């Protein structure tokens, strides 16, 4: 049997780098930078989030399945997550908005955290999409 | 064959030693190979601080118990091997630790390169606990 | 004036925020100002994976109890204030965290700039304990 | 009264920038790459020894003050040192090639550890000097 198909496809599948908002000055907004994690939405349904640690072995942090929902929201299927383990072997519905500028915004609601205290919290992230430069750069520490 | 557990992401790896003209010892660098279920591999490398960016990508297939193939469709670290198939000779052990060879004979320009590369990957994983002070 | 210990190795901070339209929190970067004792101010930034680089350098002095010069020689960042003198208001926490201010006209050109800059900086001290795993 | 004056002044004052060997190969030897450690050797006799931790606070691991003494070794006066505790308050005596490509080559001995166990080691060390360079690159991470 199949799941749903009645979505209009997005554009998910790709490998997303997690960024932040960065400000010089403390009370003042800041602008958009990347950060030192990824989220692969592979081209077969299967999702990993992991991050880089600067001079040592990287490392996953929740790995699933995915599947698109509606128009503007997917599924992740989640086996185990170590930053969030609430969700293990549970669904997080991810409202998402994916711009031509390649940044996608996701937020998802939680419930309850891992010992049943109240939460009811929306998370908020912002992803960019990791594309094939013009140039390989000259000096790239691989 | 026996298929190898090739799918996965993988981090470049590299040796280093405080003196000179003595071996290194293996630290991870920041370079990822994704290898996908469905065949696909990408490379990409982090730039800290700034956005990452992607190497190379195409499709690969295991081809014996110690060899593969990387059917390049655009790699701008390595430009000759586009719209070309690597071969590449692996050994993967059971610390995780994955070493590739491969043979380059021409640069895209027809230069003789006749060139062995050498690679060392690691298998990326998910540890027991998430680090109290990570930086994501 | 009451001396300001302002003599000391100083590390550049921002404030970062996972969403936008809120104040971030403070967090290291990579510049570091070395003022020493008799009266050297150096600017530098690590590069991760590179050399570092010198970005601007030349003498210091305190002025007031909030308040210190920068005589500088040369300034790559911020190239109009090559040979020229940049007074910056200071405030520095019971926290190691000191507050700079300072304002600049016009730029090299002439072009009217009229900016207000502000800076965070965390005095750069010795822990306790070195950390088993770190990356010399 | 005066240190003895009686060597060939040395260019050590500068911004020092620890550097290691990198090869990409297991047995091969590296290439000089740049590290995360900073010595600074500043005009007015003070030695400190920091460290990067990417994401993190730089931390001080050795500071005190230094004197040259031969044409070819100078002494750090080490008050406190965390990397090498059996340094503190003694003398440190290193032996130093400076090139003019602006790598200064370091070795020094050590005979005992802090607990008392014979060591006899001699260290060595790599350090390349920190220059300003032509340009300030445009899009530098500061």
């Amino acid at each position: 049997g199949q799941e749903s198909a009645e979505f209009r496809p997005a554009e998910l599948a790709g490998i997303w780098q997690l960024c932040h908002y960065v400000s010089e000055i403390p009370d003042v907004p800041g602008i958009l930078k990347p950060s030192n994690t990824f989220k692969v939405l592979s081209d077969d349904g299967r999702i990993v989030n992991f991050t880089m640690i600067p001079g040592k072995d990287a490392i996953i942090t929740g790995y699933g399945t995915y599947q698109q929902l509606t128009d503007n929201s997917y599924k992740e299927s989640i086996e185990k997550n170590i930053h969030l383990p609430m969700l293990d072997h549970k669904d997080n519905i991810l409202e998402f908005e994916i711009g031509d500028d390649g940044v996608m915004y996701l937020k998802y609601f939680i419930a309850k955290d891992l010992n049943g205290n109240e939460l009811n919290t929306w998370f908020h992230e912002t992803w960019k999409r990791v594309g094939m430069p013009a140039k390989f750069p000259e000096d790239l520490v691989r």
